[PDB]
């Protein structure tokens, strides 16, 4: 297994950027991708995926920025679709956590129905750093809402 990835269950991971000599690695891992950094900030194309099989939902979220909520609910349906259809699913930013973090949190939310305290004790006790800043946090809040 890939060691850097951290998984929120069965089939559902989040890391930092693999690098390039760490894609069949992910590949052989996963078999769904869920990109969350424009492609300026990427070392490499992510047409590196198509090639593999790997299935890439590529949803840029800014810097240290917070989804809408609308975005993030687009990613969550397409992460169940991928669930449903019995692959593992990565989602990654960069190095930091606060998007990548946010969404493995929401994911909770959303698959499990676990409440945001929960769910933001049991990603942070993977990653002390996961969703950095007030407006990640105020979208899992609104994200809480919606669900009920």
């Amino acid at each position: 297994m890939w060691p850097s990835a951290r998984f929120v269950d069965d089939n559902v991971a989040f890391s930092r950027m693999p690098t390039e000599r760490e894609l069949d690695e992910v590949a052989k891992d996963f078999d769904a991708v869920v990109v969350l950094v424009e492609e300026y900030e990427l070392p490499y194309s992510l047409e590196e995926w198509k090639k593999r099989g790997v299935e890439v939902l590529h949803s840029p979220i800014p810097d240290f920025t917070a989804p809408s909520l609308e975005q993030l609910l687009e990613i969550l349906r397409w992460i169940e679709a991928r669930v449903r259809e019995g692959k593992k699913v990565l989602i990654h930013c960069m190095g930091g956590l606060g998007r990548s973090g946010t969404v493995a949190v929401a994911w909770l939310m959303y698959s499990k129905g676990l409440p945001l305290r929960e769910a933001l004790r049991r990603v942070r006790s993977l990653r002390p750093g996961a969703v950095e800043t007030y407006e990640q946090m105020e979208v899992l809040k609104e994200l809480e809402k919606f669900l009920r």
